């Protein structure tokens, strides 16, 4: 009822029945005037299984697109189904076999078995739901989906082509696609007396060969009925065939991000090998391109487009432990830190890179969470995690006297200038303790 | 004349007539030496109908690409047509079936009936016009145009396939593609005596089969005349067949559909397996991405394309009526509201989410467009659309005592904390009215 | 000799001969043991025309990739050709027909006629040169090029398939692809006695049908020789066939910039029609997207990558007349203007847009070349072409008191702040006359 | 063991052996009930050769994806193989032809010879490895891999096509695809007595024809066994056929080749038809774009991907030897030269161009890497590589008296005017040496 685990099992159970009922119906329609007593029980179970699905759907939840909620009211639940393809489900569930024999073996009633072909859309829904899964490769599930539609449309065409051969009396077998078919020493002289699986394989062989446009021509349309359907089936399959090529081509042009990385990566080797060499230069631009792959991370970050309330929770969950441990904010109010943790952006620096230089104006505040940095003036001070630098450039407005270089791979948190003062002027009281902590540490002697 | 509704129905009625005359001219050219008396009245109606269109084109409008304006001057409209494809239309309107019989049943005269094939271009122009429709994708329209062209070219090829078999005398029937045909028991010994809809179906079966490159070989080009045209038709079809595949791929490449959702979930996964985020926050963000692809996302659109000057007008058209109904802005000046409206941003909240909590300071002001919310302290107050919340934290600088939870999907307009004080500081008198309205309600 | 107009005519003349010699050689190879006396003269003219090309190439210029120059020295000119496919040109020019009859009608000598198939590469070069032309649509010339390669490979395969039928004696005609071919009432009983154009059309019909993978099967490979070539030809054509589909697909996915504009353009109507309406709003975002198309112009500009010396000449040719007419630079040295004209970037503003506001810091200098602007404080001053505004924000460092609005479509030249002072401090003398001109105009009263 | 050159030749010699055993196993399975004595020595060599490879794999290296390091420990290498596809290789090495004859000529035993088809994966691994090569495009390698796979699958299908005809007794030859075959005069009445290379060619002709979906129909699936496998092979081929088309398009889409030049000439044309630029400047820029696509452009590359710290190292590796040889920097400190080297930019000049003119002030400093230039005042001085020019205007602030024209294509390093004074102002002592060097030369 809430679409729990039990309902999901049923949707998998009916999906198996949907695969059977969609495949068996054209075989029943074309190759069988009336099902033998052996298959009487098999169809009874199939209709009963779908009949139970009709009752279960009356108890299923209701998913409405505009409001995005699970509404449990029964009156609204029934209403939706009745307008939305409930007659077709009842019509496909009716015993069209029993009515066919009861009515007097009238073939126009048996044309109504083809409404059970709607049950293949249930399998199509399962393929669409499989596409929504992140784990399953998109190219794989868009190939199986279009190799099942091609297979199903081929199975249906194979069963209707045989039916068009049975639309004539047995005296006119020579004017059919099968009664006039001789393959090797075998002659399909009386095709209605041949066993079922020879007729189906011969029909399915013709449809598959037509489906891939191989077209041997050993089996071909002879009648005017068969020619018209062949034109209809070929024209439809040609559009369907171009869709399979188009979908597979589109999923290869839209290659994985790893291959897009390789395109840029291999091109840069083309740019150095024709110009220079080096065990270190070649091994350092590779590091730089893997750092561009690490930035492919910060871009997801920027996109985000999640409400700021959740994004604030992301900022609070990750960066709050690191910010609270810095000596800069010793004694500061937790609220002031809360407005701080929101506005940092994560930037990664490779070992050997130069963060700062001597006497250069600073536009960003940096906090260290991972790795070791060096302040070179000789290493003035080795930077540990939770140790911030560049505070002199912000509070004092004097450029950093010491150049900053990266010794090990670092996860550095970036804070912008104009953002920082905006918080500072709003919380002027919190500004004093920041300066008081700086006074205690000394090493600056500037205010 | 002015491209009014009648002229938009005239060019829609000729399109119906053009479809008939495009699909009947090859049928008349191939399978008919002379039209029967019964079909005489039908074709004479179509030829007359296209004659009226010729007259109406002289009176319609004149569109010039350079000026992008319709010049209604009669002399300007006339000169254009006679220079641009008017002789072809006049030639097509000639009673070429009547002239055929009057000239002495000369097949050379009947060869020129094929100029009526230009009327498919009128159908093509409709497909090009349908490309301009915003509702229907311009790449799905090209799919239908090539499907129709392949359907039309196959139909034209089928009628020329049969005509080449009629170019030989009946004594040389065995040297044709249809005269030597024997499908099953049926033998096309004297095909000229066979009924029309069996010859066309056989010819169209041959044309359709090679159009998809199936090539059964039951029907093939026996004669040297048919071999050449089969090569020409196949070669042209091969180019046209690859055009459909190219346009099919371009449709899938452009209309990524769920690929735009699959790729976003891949980047979001990377951002969220490197951070060890808990399952509770795991579900919240993922559900938002699920919502962003079901109803197709508007913030993305607005960014996608505007400067600030008219982005305010977009905000003014969309957000002003809801902001004006807020009790907080009761008695406030229009300019104060107008400048506020510019800076709103829209956020959608899935049901079950929590916006604020107990004793939590928030830096955003929220106005609800749709949905129903509830203040939880028990439900303190159910929030109606146009009932703002969050003013307590923004103005009084005290965290919200209650949590505003979501039970109905809501469209929420966001105004930042820092932006709001700047508006209050400038429009200080308007801020005083806000305080008075807050005092009246509390 | 300098590759003048006369040489270009010859390259078009030999191209006609290349089309003939490439098409006629397989027809000569397969369908002819020895050319009749009627075609004796025709081949003599063909070889003579290519023989003259051998001498002319010894006099043509020399294009070397590394140095990009036309070197006229004869000794270097002949050297290049001799190593680069001169033997093949001589070999294809030799009278292999006359040698074939002279040697004693030996068929192994006639296998050497196929080196004249290299002459189709001359046509391929003309197709590659056509691609370099800007005017010709790229999709068109990449379709004709791959429809000529397919046509040529089909013409060649049609002429070699017939040859494989003649490799057997006439007594074994029944074991060939043509001697055992009956189509309708016509029987190819003695195919060597049939007229040439029936044999070629039958062979070319088979190759075209195989080329498009239609495969009727009326004409098929019977011998072991014909089967092996059919496998070789089909496998090669399958790769070639997928290249034609791939090239046509790639040139449709890479659509024109107009269609890319339409994709963004149509999407924005989807974003307003579902939200709001308006005769003006809808008609103003269209203006904004056509302004984004006008910026597609400034992006070409930014790319540029032309040496700065030429780009300086572009700046001097266009913006110098407009800059000299401004009252701001009255009496300034031409050299100072020369360093000015380089650094402006062209930006376009639509009517109704807001350029400036009251009391806002300015980061760019603007000059007006086209259109009319309004200074609203009421219109303080209507701006004409060659009238600059924002000078107060630069020289005085006071924000513009008047908002700037666009009345008519304007071509506005943009100058950056830090760039302008850099020139000002370098030419301090030129700074005085700029301030003196500002003093004369008054309307500012600030320095 | 260490993935040395011998092991890189061993895995290149087995690849030769793998190609033989991948293409001979279906041939042995289909057309051979039992191998003749002559081919016994050939196959016993291949099976022995693959047995040595099994032993060598235990002694080779062990590559782990997580650590990206080669673990040379013998026990670590052993455990990996036996768990990962070792039983298949051992099973393939079994003398399945000898066991077939010894067991009593049971076709069920011979059915398991098809596990030797796994050796194509070794060939596939080589194609995947060849994708990593920078010289050969990774998308052109995928083209060859699918061409080989289609060639291999067609070869495998041909041998299974013939095998299904041998599953029927010789009395039921007419019910097979080959027994009922009659091509021209030749009748495949008793195909088992036909020579090997006529049966394989007939089988491969059938397999090749349907691989490209040509489908002549001269050879087709007569039996029910062949109908099923034809459907299976055709269905698998249809997926594989569209894979080649998809990879063909991706190659053309990615390798735009001249499209990168056509698109640039289109944007440059727009920038230059809206400006009424003269023909003389028209040719100069167009020729530069022609040069930019002939030798493939390096400035574009460097931008494409570097930070500043190692972009200096790229400049230091490439430009330092040429800068150090400049007579202007004679006696200058290394640090002064090192900081200069960072700020050079490269410009290529087509022959015939003019760089400066009479009395023209320029703001760039030029060092020539390649080519030959000439100062025109008559040629004042022919410029050799490593001979800088433009110092007169940069230092003395006087426009160049002479024009430096280009007669040889030159690679020119550019240093800006404003950048150079900042270097001179900081390294003032180095600037004095520059003045002394200028005085010595003049
Ligand atoms: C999924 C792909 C194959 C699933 C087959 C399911 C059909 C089924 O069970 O009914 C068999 C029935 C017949 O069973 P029967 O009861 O006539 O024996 O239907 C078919 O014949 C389906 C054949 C499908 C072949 C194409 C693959
Ligand atoms: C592109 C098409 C250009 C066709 C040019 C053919 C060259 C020629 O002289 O053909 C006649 C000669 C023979 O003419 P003939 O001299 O034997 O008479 O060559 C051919 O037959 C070429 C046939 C090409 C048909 C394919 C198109």
């Amino acid at each position: 009822h809430p679409d729990n685990r039990w309902y999901k099992a049923w949707t998998m159970f009916i999906l198996i029945w949907a695969l059977y009922s969609s495949f068996f119906t054209p075989l029943e329609f074309g190759f069988f005037r009336g099902l033998p007593e052996n298959l009487f029980i098999l169809d009874i179970a199939g209709q009963i299984a779908f009949l139970v699905d009709i009752v279960l759907t009356f108890f299923v939840a209701y998913r409405d697109s505009r409001t995005y909620r699970m509404i449990y009211k029964r009156s609204s639940i029934a209403l939706r189904y009745l307008k939305s393809t409930f007659i077709i489900d009842l019509l496909a569930c009716m015993p069209w076999d029993i009515i066919y024999k009861a009515a007097g073996e009238k073939e126009e009633v048996r044309y109504l078995l083809l409404i059970r072909l709607y049950r293949v859309h249930r399998v199509i829904l399962f393929f669409h739901k499989m596409e929504k899964d992140i784990r399953i490769n998109y190219l794989f599930t868009r190939i199986v989906k279009l190799i099942f539609v091609e297979l199903y449309c081929t199975h249906t065409a194979a069963c209707i082509f045989y039916y068009l051969a049975t639309t004539l009396p047995a005296s006119q077998e020579g004017y059919t696609w099968i009664g006039s078919l001789k393959l090797g020493d075998y002659s399909y002289s009386k095709f209605r007396e041949i066993d079922l699986w020879t007729r189906y394989t011969t029909s399915m062989y013709f449809a598959v060969v037509t489906m891939a446009t191989v077209g041997y021509g050993d089996i071909h349309a002879v009648n005017m009925r068969e020619m018209i359907f062949a034109m209809v089936y070929i024209s439809f399959d040609m559009i369907l065939g171009a869709y399979l090529i188009g979908n597979m081509t589109a999923l290869i042009v839209k290659g994985s991000k790893t291959e897009r990385f390789r395109d840029k990566m291999a091109d840069i080797m083309r740019y150095m090998n024709r110009n220079k060499l080096g065990r270190n230069i070649r091994g350092q631009i590779t590091g730089h391109l893997r750092l561009q792959y690490e930035s492919s991370y910060t871009e997801a970050a920027v996109l985000q487009d999640i409400p700021v309330s959740i994004r604030a929770k992301i900022a609070q969950t990750l960066y709050l432990p690191y910010i609270e441990k810095v000596p800069l904010f010793r004694g500061c109010s937790s609220e002031f830190i809360n407005q701080i943790v929101i506005r940092l952006h994560e930037e990664f620096f490779l070992p050997g890179e130069v963060i700062m230089e001597q006497g250069s104006v600073v536009d960003q505040l940096y906090f260290v969470c991972h790795g070791v940095l060096e302040e070179i003036g000789e290493i003035v001070a080795v930077l540990q995690p939770d140790h911030s630098f560049g505070e002199i450039s912000i509070l004092c407005n004097i450029p950093q006297p010491y150049t900053v270089r990266v010794a090990e791979l670092c996860r550095i948190l970036r804070l912008d200038k104009q953002s920082f003062m905006n918080i500072l002027e709003i919380f002027f009281h919190d500004g004093r303790r920041i300066l008081n902590n700086l006074l205690e540490g000394k090493e600056s002697n500037v205010r």
